């Protein structure tokens, strides 16, 4: 069966750093880009959509603009890796990577964000 | 674009009855089952998986045992309908219909559960 796997289903990262959350699917041969679909979301807001070799960002949620990229470089390795830069406190939650490449499956990844008092306090108001 | 559509994205049902929540996907002429993949989840609790023309119950969440069917007949019509029987108070929430058939898409459906005092009282006391 075609199954998406997640090497680590929980990440805890420090406010303001960068994170790469990985999502693995089988790639036996050379990648067939036109058969590939990658959807990354967080809660119910789109982070990246990838169909026919191109990222589509019309969908992408405000709070992910210019901070979220899919390392297409790893896709040929079978790795839909999402890179978030300048991790905010509002990035903590459940992410889902959904992959269709001759079959389909999806997996959740939970992200916790440690933060110093100051950043938490400004998130508070 | 491959688009899953939901004719009704809100359902109101009475406790202990059955509900059928509707989810439609494009099929022009006769269906290719080896390409069809349907997942019904509810707030990240797996309800149904349908792969290779077979429902997969290996991931089915405890609370949906033998209460959930996918109407296998109407799949050729472009109809992924999830059928829940003996609707519980914990069946209220956001459902998600995920469909891969060449393209891929998913849609949410909210379900509210009306229940009389006694049933709500046992649910409250759980
Ligand atoms: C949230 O909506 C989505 C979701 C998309 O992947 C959703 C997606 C992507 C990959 C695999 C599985 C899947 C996983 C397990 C079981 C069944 C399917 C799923 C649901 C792609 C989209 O775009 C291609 C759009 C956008 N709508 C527009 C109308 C469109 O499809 O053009």
């Amino acid at each position: 069966a075609f199954t998406v796997t997640v090497p680590k289903d929980l990440y805890v990262v420090e406010y303001g750093s960068n994170m790469t959350i990985e999502c693995k699917f089988p790639v036996e041969k050379q990648l067939d880009l036109a058969a590939l679909i990658v959807y990354w979301e967080m809660e119910d807001k789109n982070i990246i959509q990838f169909v026919h070799g191109e990222e589509d960002l019309k969908t992408q949620h405000s709070s992910y603009r210019q901070r979220a990229r899919l390392l297409k470089d790893q896709l040929s390795l079978g790795n839909a890796a999402l890179q978030i830069t300048d991790v905010k406190l509002q990035d903590a939650g459940v992410y889902r990577c959904m992959i269709s490449y001759g079959g389909a499956d999806y997996k959740r990844i939970t992200v916790k964000v440690n933060a110093p008092y100051a950043a938490a306090l400004e998130h508070h108001h």
